[PDB]
């Protein structure tokens, strides 16, 4: 049984998915834009017999507060830090995709020692310019129109584009009624679907955000010195990673596993949940016996 709980958080509240056996390690799923731990709801099943699963709704996202802030890139890290802290989390795996991933690699860069293990896909990096965004040309086109003043605005705050194009157009397979339901439950007013806004015009591309593209330029220095046990899942063609930039990414780092998985786009747990899963819980079993 997965159980959505909540915990009050610096000026709001956050509400995060949980199961499995407390006195297991803990796992932190971190989701992305738009999604909220309801897209790891496949996944956690099969994680939950070797670990304690903690999956939060990022502020402003799922059923976590609508706080009256930016939604900055730097906001979700007050907030998810000190979501970790109230619930005492000391050590954890990582498990991330899209800004989950700038979370963790963020985290980690700050304690080290916290992680566990990471295992991430479809993940932000420093672009240094827009060939460096993606792969397809409607993506690019689309994000570089996100990124302008005004026209912004209209494609996701009065039309919702972010949550009702770019996730279902970024999944192989077709997600059901209920599942859109979900998934736009938390943005149905122009005001609420802010924090959908903020995350493209916090992409790291071309040096812009500036503040934004150093910090994750430090992250991913951290990242290909540390030696934590780590795990890259890929799709085919993937989107933000490509099969080829993955088996390059992979094998530059230390201590890091490429999983190919197969047909997927951006959010690879609506495709694979099971090969994920099967795969995070076995990689963790094979950690903790190692100790
Ligand atoms: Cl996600
Ligand atoms: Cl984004």
């Amino acid at each position: 049984d997965i159980s959505l709980r909540h915990v009050s958080v610096l000026d709001s509240t956050m509400a995060y998915r949980e199961t499995g056996r407390s006195d297991a390690p803990v796992v932190l799923f971190l989701h992305g834009n738009p999604t909220s731990s309801y897209i790891w709801r496949n996944i956690i099943p099969l994680v939950a017999p070797v670990a304690h699963c903690i999956a939060p709704d990022l502020i402003g996202f799922g059923q976590s507060g609508k706080p009256d802030i930016d939604y900055r890139f730097f906001d979700h890290v007050r907030y998810l830090d000190a979501f970790i802290d109230k619930l005492g989390i000391e050590s954890a795996y990582l498990v991330a995709q899209d800004w989950g991933t700038a979370l963790a690699f963020h985290l980690a860069a700050r304690r080290p020692d916290f992680v566990r293990g990471l295992a991430f896909m479809e993940f932000i990096r420093p672009m240094p310019t827009w060939d460096d965004f993606h792969q397809t040309p409607q993506a690019r086109e689309m994000f570089r129109k996100f990124r302008t003043p005004g026209v912004g605005e209209q494609m996701i705050l009065e039309d919702n584009v972010f949550v009702e194009r770019v996730l279902p157009g970024s999944i192989v397979r077709k997600l059901s009624e209920e599942e859109m339901a979900v998934y736009r439950a938390p943005f149905p007013t122009p005001e609420s679907r802010r924090p959908t806004l903020r995350f493209p015009r916090e992409l790291p591309i071309a040096g812009e955000p500036a503040d934004v593209y150093s910090t994750l330029e430090s992250a991913h220095a951290a990242l290909a010195a540390s030696t934590y046990p780590k795990l890259l899942f890929t799709g085919d063609p993937g989107a933000l990673v490509s099969p080829a930039f993955a088996e390059r990414f992979a094998a530059n780092l230390k201590n890091c596993r490429l999983i190919r998985l197969g047909a997927g786009l951006h959010y690879l747990q609506e495709d694979h949940p099971e090969a994920i899963g099967r795969t995070v819980a076995g990689w963790i079993a094979e950690i903790e016996a190692a100790s």
